[PDB]
């Protein structure tokens, strides 16, 4: 095991201080330090470090509830990476968690019985509930193209919102397109609305656009 | 399967957010990261954190159509070096996406099961749909030398709308030289027509004109 | 014997100058710093440097103590890892302090005569004195949430206080999630107290509350 | 020999330039410059670059005398790691100062035929040297504990003057005691005199005013 | 082949982008960045990043140039560096701008084909040619001394107008000279006519005013 | 043959550029990059890069000068480390400065022929030139202490005139006691004359004056 430059943590930290939790350069940040698989002891100090208190309890439930789901897709599928052919190979969230027998405080040990498919999902876990957490802790109906802003800008935002909300995964891409075509003032909406062949993805709504746009 | 520093990435995103996609310098540093041959994980999160969502949309569509390209090369020929000489090692694009058995999420078994002929196809193709999303994403023909501005700043002007536009490679330095000609308000129009010598290059151009230039 | 950077000597001091010393990236970055067993000397004159004059008399007097502890479980076992088979062989705090004959003053002849055991359990004696010095030199109870503060910022705030203080670590959640209940002005606890499912947690509060706040 | 680096040297001596000789960082970045064993050229050139002219002229007497007192004690005792059992091992001021035969302007030599007990000795002696120098250039019975100051600052100023000053050393713990007893303002005169133990030593009374300090 | 470092690229251009094309301090950066012998793309690509559009455009034409003096000196002498002793190691101009077969767009087999003496004449050619480009992007027989000016800066000025200028190699030292005895001012004026020995070189008249100069 | 780094040399370039080319800091770099024995293509290239025009014609003599009395020792001995036994290894002038056959220009060929003690020797040649030009590039008898200065800037100022000035090292300490005896207004001059104790060392008067100072 080898850990973590405490000078990237502190300048993480400062950034998720000054930046916010939400930003893009603070999750683009975020997933420069996810990028090694990380075993729990690493990503729970990390998260002690970079986040408050009240935000560190709010990731630690989120946490345990994506490690939850993974371990019932995991009893859902014997050929998880983090599981093995036979019975005695199944994890516990013990084992995730960091919590098992030769686990607890030792971060040597832990490296050591883990697996690597373990850490990879440990990892994504915790990057999903820290996604979770940022987006709860500081409306996508409400979004509107500025009369000065441009159309990448206001697809990024829209997207952004629309990914990071309430709604179920399969409703993604229909509100994003109604939202195109509804938001996005008039000039792009009769844009959209001409387009001899039918637009049946964001992607291709916005290469379109772009195609397309008024140069201006 | 060891993966890129999130301090390199760190900061070629802040790169591509401060100079843009199409900036030289930002496609230089992209073939930087890009120099070993990566697996889909690796590029996929590299485009995931360096790209807005909009432009990370759009670059998994042209990344999905070059690969189909070469999918294509590949059936119309089996010496491919993703491909081998039998046709049980023919590439599917589930094993080019990262979506095979085996691959899906872990990229540990990525490494293990992808040849090194996949990694470059994988890689060269992911370079080429980089520059397709960033030609699209951000008028030769309308530019005037102003009353008022010099002739470097016009010459840098119209030669990075010209580099910078849909025409073939092998059409830029007529153009160039035809705009030097036919903009770049009458002074200068008729100091470049009156030359003993026959210019033949947009740096000749220049160089005549700033040697022959009415200080002002 | 090779001693410790300088440069990583003087980043640490700044640490501890602006963090304090009970931050939890200053106890990471010592955990970090005290990761190879270091000598008797390095350790005097790592907390000589970091730590200012008082602090520094605190720490040689709970480092003594703790090595006294570790001598007397070493004479109630003679298995220690720094102990030997033999009487011969038994560790006087002399040659743990660094005070034994050919050793005082001389690193190099301390690490001659030391044994592995003899480093790790004055490492360990030395962390757990700077974490009784730094509990010790800079009301959880007394905590209310203001009339016009925000929930995250009391959240955070109690749960500092609860974490910094003399309380058991099996006893700082209950106190958490009873003082939500009874702090935090009668507007949240009517929103606890009416709580359809049953909240166990500090996290979970939070989520809730967050989730139900009248916005203003 | 391996020379310093240049870069540290200049940020070193940037920080005596705007700190000062005196402050606890720019000790402490001494500090971190003499960790590993130096040579009389390295420390020599060290204090050439980092002190100005009349500092170093005073640096250069200190360490003279203090080199002195070291050669005084091992004439006084022939087990000095920097001397040897015979007598052909006596260490002279000309080998300690650089100035022996083979020595005199190369620091190969040097390196080659001096002890690493010789090595400790001249950087332990130079270290003292500078403190002198600092506590000369730019009074602890004028010190008192301000209405609004701390203690564990008033503490560290305290015995920081009265340790960098002209009393003996063996007169410095009572007179750090019976002025934290006399100073240090009525409401800890009064926690000090009320004392069920007697305290005989500056770290246990600065313990038990922390313990029992008036939280405010 | 190794590429150049694209935070050394970016700390280049932005130099050049506020320093300007022509001070001494971006020759010098140029001149470290162009310490190993690169290869054609390297200073192709490099040029390309730190340079605009039009002054890319200008050191084409003179990096050609140069390189097509480098080549006539070659065809007059069989014993180029980059040369062989038969015919059939005569090196093409395909061959030094990487235009030849095996070459183009491929730095590795470029790095493979080429020989050093072929890597240090490109190198010095294109040093040569940004050098040209510099001076003529943005008078001598305007240089004077300033009343407050010191002399070593005078002779800086007027070195670098005159070999940055139009005048021969064979004409630059009799001129410096002579703007040595004419230019500054009259007191240094009457310090060179009074010279016992006579100075034939600009180099000996600036050690003769050093010496004799008036401290002030 | 492997080059320097360009970023040492831009560091170096900087430093002379803001501390000069006789501070100590600059000489301790200098000697820091005069390390490994360089070959002539490299000295002749930094010297080009760290120094201005003048400052480079001059060294360029300077460095002529040294490596002719080089010469004549050399051919005052035939067993210098550059010379061979017999004849056909004597070394000319052509050799050293880089100018004989299969060198001129080639860096490559050049630590081809070189031999180690040539390198050497061009070396230290390089090193007492750069001394010489920088004494000459930029009076102690006439230094008073004003009447408001402090006696530790009055110090400063005459040991820095008097250690950078043409007096052999074995006369500055005389000449600064001399000095700080008649110069020093006479508050200090009979502060020092009624001194009990007889100071020979400038830091001992130094040390007196400070201690027994008028407080003001």
């Amino acid at each position: 095991w080898t850990p973590l430059e405490p000078k990237l943590i502190t300048r993480l930290a400062d950034t998720v201080r000054t930046k916010g939790l939400r930003s893009p350069i603070t999750m683009a940040e975020v997933e420069a330090l996810m990028s090694s698989p990380l075993l729990p002891h690493d990503v729970t100090n990390l998260m002690r470090v970079i986040l408050g208190p009240a935000p560190y309890a709010l990731w630690m439930d989120a946490w345990g509830v994506q490690l939850q789901t993974v371990i019932a897709a995991a009893t859902r599928d014997p050929r998880h990476p983090a599981n093995g052919q036979g019975r005695g190979e199944r994890t516990n969230l013990n084992r995730l968690k960091g919590l098992a027998d030769g686990m607890v405080g030792n971060p040597q040990g832990q490296a050591a019985l883990l697996r690597p498919g373990e850490l990879v999902a440990i990892t994504a876990s915790a990057l999903q509930a820290f996604r979770e957490v940022a987006r709860l802790a500081e409306p996508w109906a409400d979004i509107m193209q500025g009369p000065s802003e441009s159309f990448v800008d206001f697809a990024n935002r829209l997207i952004k919102a629309v990914e990071g909300s309430d709604l179920p995964p399969s409703a993604r891409a229909p509100v994003i397109i109604d939202c195109f075509r509804q938001k996005s003032q008039p000039d792009i909406q009769q844009l959209i609305r001409t387009a001899p062949s039918t637009l049946t993805t964001p992607g291709e709504i916005i290469k379109y656009v772009l195609d397309r746009q008024k140069t201006a």
